[PDB]
């Protein structure tokens, strides 16, 4: 009765509603979809299935699973932990923004509708009378919500309204992890069907707006010359990794909770197509609104909103103003955004705690209270997130969004996950394990993706991005300083360096000749030991 689908109905998140439309709009629109679908069926679903299978087979979390499959490349798991840490720093900042918008909805007139407010510049023209001039919806996002600075080197002053909204979300996250609400009960029906109900209303509203056809044509019809830019492939390929929450140890930890004899192949395909289908369908909502905005303002569709983060805060808030009782719909939309983000944030932050606690089960569990450790992790993450709340903190958010938990850092982890399984552990060796679990031998799709398709895409994007290097920009105009780019690369290299560092550490610890050390550290350590004894299973090899 699709019980697993309802339980796993939380596949839709902020990556499908917020990040996907902004990445697609930034990369020209239709040209973004081709790499998106190439990575979807070549390295998006296969890596998701690989992580789920590793979790279900080894019956271990993010790090111990690699400790069992291949000790030498154990650092992969460590890298994932680092990645998730950075994610928890910035992924919650969006929620703060949403919370701010929520507190701005509790009034008779939505503030992003007219140009008679204090923060509005003299260049504010209402879109109705539009046909220099700036839209009131954009100015509220910039002049009021963000209070944007000239650059990242100008941090300005901390925003005391967003700081209190950021703390409010962290208190909710801390309380929902300290007590572990886990959203268990009959609220699962509401928290899984309400986002689709609101996205349907936005979709119907967006489609019926005058000029939506121009926006959809921009969204669908591709620009072939745009594909020659390497950044399109990195943005689209990593977006699959972002929405699928892979290369983080979350799916491997999730996979470990599945029974050994359980057909998780059908679930990964079902959830993968539903998660990516949600992003594609939600794209018709955003871009139909953008087509309407371009139509009335007399501007090009690519120059009517922010290319960076916040497209969902300029397009969706405007669509609300056209619905009857805009106050009612504005509240519901940002309640949906809060529900989608909080559900994802609870899983990742609590997953981060589990990985760190399991690393030191004698100290963080008995000697030092795990309850205090949850407060310590949240407190440190909150302080680091205050760098994205200052007036110049929007530029810091883009650096974290572009480099941390995205870009080459995920391609680095994805490549080594597939390389170890396909070329060291063995695709046929895993297929024998998968055959026992799911009950049948899968097709050659997974085997060829782990061995050829994924490594080629991951290493191909990395090489071509370096050969044709375009520095990160914000909203197509702002040019980051050299230190900001260097700071951004340090965020990516913080986790990328974990894979080779552990290899060096493992070799030093082991004794004997160098060749003996490598061969010893490549041998799996009983990958399915628990399976044969706790349940019914065939021992590996
Ligand atoms: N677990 C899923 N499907 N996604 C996680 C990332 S996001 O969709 O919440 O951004
Ligand atoms: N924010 C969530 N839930 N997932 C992000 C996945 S990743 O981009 O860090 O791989
Ligand atoms: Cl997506």
């Amino acid at each position: 009765i699709d019980f697993v689908l309802s339980v796993a109905g939380g596949f839709v998140g902020l990556g499908n509603v917020w990040r996907f439309p902004y990445l697609c709009y930034k990369n020209g629109g239709g040209a973004f979809l081709i790499p998106y679908f190439i990575f979807l069926f070549g390295s998006g679903l296969p890596v998701f299935f690989l992580e789920i299978i590793i979790g279900q087979y080894t019956s271990e979390g993010g790090i111990t699973c690699w400790e069992k499959i291949c000790p030498l490349f154990s650092g992969i798991g460590y890298a994932s932990v680092v990645i998730v840490s950075l994610l928890n720093v910035y992924y919650i900042v969006i929620l703060a923004w949403a919370t701010y918008y929520l507190f701005q909805s509790f009034q008779k007139e939505l503030p992003w509708a007219h140009c008679n407010h204090s923060w509005n510049t003299p260049h504010c023209m209402e879109d109705t009378m539009r046909k220099n001039f700036t839209s009131p919806v954009i100015e509220f996002w910039e002049r009021n919500v963000l209070s944007l600075s000239p650059g990242i080197d100008h941090p300005g002053s901390l925003k005391w309204d967003l700081a209190l909204c950021l703390l409010l979300v962290w208190l909710v996250c801390f309380f929902c992890i300290w007590k572990g609400v886990r959203s268990t009960g009959k609220v699962v029906y509401f928290t899984a069907t309400f986002p689709f109900a609101m996205l349907l209303v936005l979709l119907v509203r967006g489609l019926t707006l005058p000029g939506a056809g121009a926006g959809i044509k921009f969204y669908l019809y591709p620009d072939i010359t745009r594909l020659e830019d390497p950044q399109v492939w990195i943005d689209a390929g990593t977006q699959i990794f972002f929405s699928y929450a892979i290369c983080l140890g979350a799916m491997t930890s999730l996979g470990s909770y599945n029974k050994y004899k359980y057909n998780s192949y059908r679930d990964c395909m079902l959830l993968g197509c539903l998660n990516s289908g949600t992003s594609f369908v939600s794209g018709f909502a955003i871009f139909s609104i953008l087509g309407f905005m371009a139509q009335e303002q007399g501007v090009d569709i690519a120059d009517v909103a922010e290319s960076g983060p916040g497209l969902a805060f300029i397009a969706y808030p405007k669509a609300v103003t056209m619905m009857p009782l805009p106050t009612f719909w504005s509240i519901l939309f940002f309640i949906m955004l809060l529900l989608l983000g909080l559900d994802s944030q609870f899983v990742e932050v609590e997953g981060q705690i589990t990985s760190l606690v399991d690393l030191y089960p004698s100290f963080l569990r008995k000697g030092y209270r795990r309850e205090i450790f949850i407060a310590f992790v949240c407190s440190i993450s909150y302080l680091l997130g205050l760098t994205m709340v200052t007036e110049g903190g929007m530029y810091v958010f883009q650096l974290f969004d572009y480099y941390a938990a995205s870009g080459v850092c995920l391609l680095w982890v994805a490549f080594f996950e597939c390389f170890v399984i396909a070329w060291i552990y063995g695709g046929d060796n895993l297929y024998d394990g998968i055959e026992d679990m799911i009950g049948y031998r899968p097709g050659p799709w997974m085997k060829y993706s782990w061995a050829v398709i994924t490594p080629v895409l991951c290493v191909g994007c990395f090489i071509f991005s370096l050969v044709k290097y375009v520095p990160l920009t914000y909203n197509k105009t702002y040019v980051y300083p050299n230190w900001a780019i260097g700071l951004g690369w340090s965020l990516a290299l913080s986790s990328m360096l974990c894979v080779p560092l552990v290899i060096v550490i493992r070799l030093c610890q082991t004794e004997g000749p160098f060749l003996v050390r490598v061969k010893y550290l490549l041998t799996p350590r009983e990958p399915n030991r628990w399976a044969v004894e706790r349940e019914g299973a065939t021992p590996y090899n």
